[PDB]
């Protein structure tokens, strides 16, 4: 697809949706990522020793939130620059992935979480255009976190 004008100009407008409500957006792909695999609980500190994922949970906000800015941020740079740029942060992601007991597999299932959640966020504009760009740019972004894990391990 590449990345034309036209695409990032459609996950631009499709993040600033997003960002528009992080409390739900943000405990809605908590849970879309426990239905995909349950036993994913355990990893999260402010996850364990609960029963339901908490709902107003700052810890939680905070981390979900950072998770999809960082996917926005990558769609842009490929549009513009052709590429994704690995940087300080997303090296002390990788490991603090790894502490955590956090694996590749894990990947998936967190991926298809932010694509049911973005074609959860758009609604009918959802092109097939814009399922694309997104996929692209997550793709691309995993790539570069995936490779800073295993360096960490
Ligand atoms: C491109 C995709 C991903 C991005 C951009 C991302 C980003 C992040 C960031 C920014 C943090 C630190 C948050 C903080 O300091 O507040 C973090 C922590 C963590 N992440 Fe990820 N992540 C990704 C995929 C995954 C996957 C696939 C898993 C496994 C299910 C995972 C499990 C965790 C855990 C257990 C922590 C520690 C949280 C703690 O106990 O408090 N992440 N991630
Ligand atoms: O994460």
């Amino acid at each position: 697809g590449a990345l034309t004008e036209s695409q990032a100009a459609l996950v631009k407008s499709s993040w600033e949706e997003f960002n528009a409500n992080i409390p739900k957006h943000t405990h809605r792909f908590f849970i879309l990522v426990l239905e995909i695999a349950p036993a994913a609980k355990d990893l999260f500190s402010f996850l364990k020793g609960t029963s339901e994922v908490p709902q107003n949970n700052p810890e939680l906000q905070a981390h979900a939130g950072k998770v999809f800015k960082l996917v926005y941020e990558a769609a842009i740079q490929l549009e513009v620059t052709g590429v994704v740029v690995t940087d300080a942060t997303l090296k002390n992601l990788g490991s603090v992935h790894v502490s955590k007991g956090v694996a590749d597999a894990h990947f998936p299932v967190v991926k298809e979480a932010i694509l049911k959640t973005i074609k959860e966020v758009v609604g009918a504009k959802w092109s097939e255009e814009l399922n694309s760009a997104w996929t692209i740019a997550y793709d691309e972004l995993a790539i570069v976190i995936k490779k800073e894990m295993d360096d960490a391990a």
